[PDB]
RNA sequence: AUAUAUAUAUUAUAUAUAUA
């Protein structure tokens, strides 16, 4: 609703459902490729604001000879006390995306502590 | 202590607690600056692996004229089905980091759908 | 029966069953391509005449590796109070067709409010 | 909310209520001129997505010597099985609008089969 | 997000939450400076439309030697019967703004009947 | 009681009832044109003061051929924490009256969010 | 008689399509 479109490089996401922005290429019965945004929740009790941006992707892969549609969800959840800047948030996120290369991800996905 | 250390640019994080890595500069009384990794959860019931990497940062900031220590937490939660690659995950995460610039982050944190 | 045939562009629909007009080409085992008209109903309680023109199209597509025939139905329903012209109705219909392009339709099918 | 505004020819419709887009000119006591969109509903049982776009227009006409406000509603209802494109739907809609001219519409409103 | 932006002199308000527009300068941790619009409620029972526009402003001020963040909210509630124009409303509102200068505002806030 | 009269341009309002100031032109059985002031309420619990100034106007309009007296009420409600100035109030009010022109009022009165 | 779907009013009212 509040964003007219979300652009990432070449890819352009149009808003479909409340909180939902799906790729312009993808049809309605095509595998989902989208972004979910729920944000701005704030309670005086915690003094902290909470928001969440999820990236959801589906791909058709043949596993054990059977074509199945597999899902993949990367959800970011932000909890920021008063005094924190959106810039602080992007810095922490950037730190995490730098930290997660496919090496460490394969190792963490099988159990890396 | 699967990872001996986590390096992000110049910043180096040493392991302290199980799945906890904090910056080498900081003290224990100093505000927290750290990374929590708990990953690798798999059930063949759903064929889905689930992992989480969290970034936690505290800063001493003056808010409305009063000195306060505030917390900021960006948590990534990955839920991947069979046949999704760690490369797919880094792609989706990179998409999210590119999407979240401070402008959109602020809009969403103030309530953006 | 009250329409001898319905011409739409290149295609010509002949009546088969009461209120049914299918494409002249199709054989009986071919997928259905038809128009269902039923209208003129008036109840004194509401003072509203009501009419409907449905369009039904089937196509053979492979889904989940199985060749299957799926359907697609677009139904227009007109409810008009005393003092409305058929021209008022064609104006409203034209408005809706100008409004619904494939992009907006995909959006609405994926959950558009 | 997912559409900032709907332009149709000269006229421009702004959203007022969830799923409602009325003409920007009209005041609150003026007759209603609006579009009602609600769609995206999918049930696994039928494998059919269903959506609806209604057009609602009221006008003030004297009937039986009494000035009365009467309504006129043209509702499009889309039911699409797996493997249909939004382009398939716009084609069917265009077919119906080409088909329905005022003459045929008057005929159908007066009882056309 | 019916209104893409609210402009008042030099100040520009962007939409954040449903019916919420905050100044483009401010951050989420920064004090609130915003406009809440919730309007258009109509029942034919009373023939009365009801709408509300609120202005919310926070400032960090030292009070009795202690730094405090204080809130200030001016809320307009319009209740209009059939046949009242939006022009009538702006006239009445302009009357109220002309009437409330700081002298009378202070007198009334200290208890003026 | 506390104000001897309220003057707005050419128009002069005399106090009639406690909290009530009606136009000097208007008789007692004439349509109401008045200002209601209730103000100064302050509780230590909230720390905030509340006041309210309403503008009430009635006009005779023929609707559906029947002459009816329609009401119109624009109420301002102020809630100001300690540290706020009456000048701050007039500024916020002035912002609102600048923001509400007949364009945006007609659009909000039919539902603008 | 069964199944599916849309719109109006504060559970009720109106309407379309598929199957026996």
């Amino acid at each position: 609703s509040t964003f007219s479109s979300l652009v990432i490089g070449s890819n352009t996401f149009i808003p479909t459902a409340p909180g939902y922005y799906s790729l312009s290429t993808r049809g309605f019965s095509d595998p989902r490729n989208q972004i979910k945004i729920s944000g701005g929740k704030f309670n005086a009790k915690t003094g902290r604001v909470t928001a969440a941006v999820s990236r959801l992707w589906e791909t058709d892969v043949t596993v054990a000879g059977l074509p199945v549609r597999s899902a993949a969800e990367v959800a970011i959840i932000m909890t920021l006390g008063r005094g924190i800047t959106a810039t602080n948030a992007d810095v922490l996120l950037s730190d995490l995306n730098t930290l997660l290369d496919p090496a460490r991800l394969d190792q963490i996905l099988q159990g890396g502590f």
